């Protein structure tokens, strides 16, 4: 049955709420994007109204096959009235098409549910900077303080200058990343275009992100495989058994593979800074793990919580346990203690 923190209190609404059948009292349910663990449940069959950003809506029609006439896109950054309420959906810093929702009550209540973002001081001038709001659904996948992270800026200049040094030195290997779902394109795209190559991948995975609205994709990507010096795989080959076979399939082009796994945090962190990052090696093979983060550090999650002021925090990551619900909310006294609200 559907998770109270997937509930808007004083609408039909719910969040991010297709796997559990048809809600009681759901008049209209909104993705917040397009990743499994949110959209479990949307298929062709589904006969309800779906609320979501542009992108997200692309994806649904397109890989989802969910039909048209039930996909309801918003614009971003403008008031929109759905089912008698005011909502607004603001850019997220996750994936592509990733939103956060505001929600005006009737009675006056403001509500905003941050689906999954990385925090960012930019959001403190968006339409949130206009109003008060009551009650935050927060994004806490990374709510304690072990977790810190680079910029997202200062892992893709390691993984270009990596990349660009690996096939200056060697114009015989192969550029390898992993990819598992929508998010952290920037990785592969920079390195890409350092390197004069476009990215070359499955029919699959180009059709995806032929529904991103990302300017100039035509002239980034391709199936052909054989005209790319950068192979998008899936993540699950990023290791040195799948690798050593996809090099065996390039037919003698290269011989060499430098490969990155983007993960959102590794313990690593806790002991070193980027520039100090090394590869697990076997031979020719090399894998680079990258914290290439689409989700809040500690500190940008506290300095955005700490700015917005929220009366009341629902934690809508890490509940399932009694352990990680008594620390998330010691940390948001603290919070709130040390800035006074
Ligand atoms: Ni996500």
């Amino acid at each position: 049955t559907c998770p109270f923190y997937k509930k808007i209190p004083g609408t039909g609404f719910t969040v991010d709420a297709f796997q559990y059948g048809v809600v009681e009292g759901c008049t209209a349910y909104f993705l917040t994007h397009f990743h499994s663990d949110h959209y479990a449940g949307l298929s062709k069959h589904f006969t309800f109204p779906v609320y979501c950003s542009e992108i997200t809506g692309n994806l649904l029609k397109n890989k989802l096959h969910v039909q048209e006439q039930y996909i309801h896109p918003l614009p971003l950054d403008t008031e929109c009235i759905v089912n008698g309420v005011k909502v607004v959906l603001l850019d997220a810093n996750h994936c592509p098409g990733a939103v956060m929702i505001l929600f005006y009550l009737p009675n006056g209540t403001v509500i905003l549910h941050t689906g999954d973002f990385r925090a960012d001081p930019s959001m403190e001038r968006s339409l949130l900077a206009d109003q008060k709001v009551h009650m935050l659904y927060l994004d806490t996948t990374y709510c304690s303080p072990e977790y810190t992270f680079p910029s997202q800026q200062e892992v893709i200049r390691f993984a270009i200058n990596t990349a660009f040094e690996a096939v200056t030195l060697n114009p015989h290997a192969l550029v390898v990343c992993g990819t598992y779902s929508i998010g952290k394109e920037k990785v592969f795209l920079a390195i890409a275009d350092v390197l004069g190559s476009k990215v070359g991948m499955s029919q699959e995975k180009y059709k995806t992100l032929q529904c991103l609205n990302i300017p100039e994709i035509n002239s980034l990507i391709t199936t052909d495989m054989c005209s790319s010096l950068v192979h998008l795989l899936p993540m699950m080959q990023i290791n040195f058994k799948g690798l050593q076979s996809h090099l065996k399939k390039c037919g003698g082009k290269y011989n060499q593979i430098l490969a990155f796994r983007p993960t959102g945090w590794t313990h690593s962190n806790k002991f070193t800074r980027i520039a100090d990052v090394i590869p697990q090696t076997k031979g020719n093979i090399s894998i680079y793990g990258i914290p290439y983060s689409e989700h809040s550090s500690y500190l940008e999650m506290k300095r955005f919580v700490q700015w917005l002021k929220p009366q009341k925090i629902i934690p809508t990551v890490n509940v399932g346990t009694w352990k990680s619900r008594s620390t998330m909310e010691k940390y948001f006294r603290e919070w709130k203690l040390e800035a006074g609200y």
